[PDB]
Formats: C-alpha cells, structure tokens, sequence
C-alpha cells in the first residue's frame, strides 16, 4: 500500500466520522426539539383542561342569574 | 307597586340582565381560547410525529455511514 493508496483512505474514514457526528448532533437536536414540543402539548392540555372547569363554572353561574332575572321579573309583574 | 318599588326592581332585572351578558360574553372567550390552543396541540403532535420519522430516517442513514466506516477501516487494514 503506497502513500498514495493509503490516504486517499484515511480521508474517506475521516469524512465517515465526521457525518456520525453531525448526524449524531442533527438527532440530538430532533430528540430535543421534540421534547419541547411535548412539554408544549403539556401545557396546552393542563390549559384546556382547566379551561372546560372555568367554562362550567360560569355556564353555572349563569343559569344562576337567568333565574335570578326571572324571579326578579315574576315579583314586578305582581 | 309605587313608582317607588317599581325602579329598584327594574334596576335590578338590568343587572341580572347584564350579566347574563358579560358572563356570556366570558363564556364566548373561553370557547375560543380553547379552540386556539385545540389548534395549537394539533400542530405540536402533527410536528411531532413528523420529527420521530426524520429522526428514523437519520438513525438508519447514520448506522449506514457506521458501516460504511467499518468497510473503510478493514480495507485499511489488509
């Protein structure tokens, strides 16, 4: 094996490594941009889910009133 | 029923009224606010589902090149 044969390789071996690398860090970059984007979804359901609560409290508190003002209008027609 | 009882009755039917309202109104933001952040966890899990395919792709073209490495080295070595 020449000094010729020989690093035409050792450069090929290099340029190997150096994208399992790189890919290496493209995925870790993935594994992370997703890991946001779970926390993300995260916070919109404990969101959501507390919103559907609020939601029915007022609805509730509502129909509180809608009666409020129909009692109120039964003692003014008598 | 003096011009007298009357008013602080029709005063009140307004705010049962009112309230109604607002809190209808209230009620309108939060079937929104939902509705916003509904549409925003769609978009983070049809993101996410996305990356975890990407990810796949690179992993397999990756433990491509760590052969592809392999190849390399043992021609290197005979």
């Amino acid at each position: 094996m020449s000094l010729e044969v020989f690093e035409k390789l050792e450069a090929k071996v290099q340029q190997a490594i150096d994208t399992i690398t790189l890919l290496q860090m493209e995925i870790e970059e993935l594994k992370e941009k997703n890991n946001s984007l779970s926390q993300e979804v995260q916070n919109a359901q404990h969101q959501r889910e507390e919103l559907e609560r609020e939601n029915n409290h007022l609805k509730e508190q509502q129909n509180g009133w809608q009666e409020r003002l129909q009692a109120l209008l039964g003692r003014m027609e008598e």
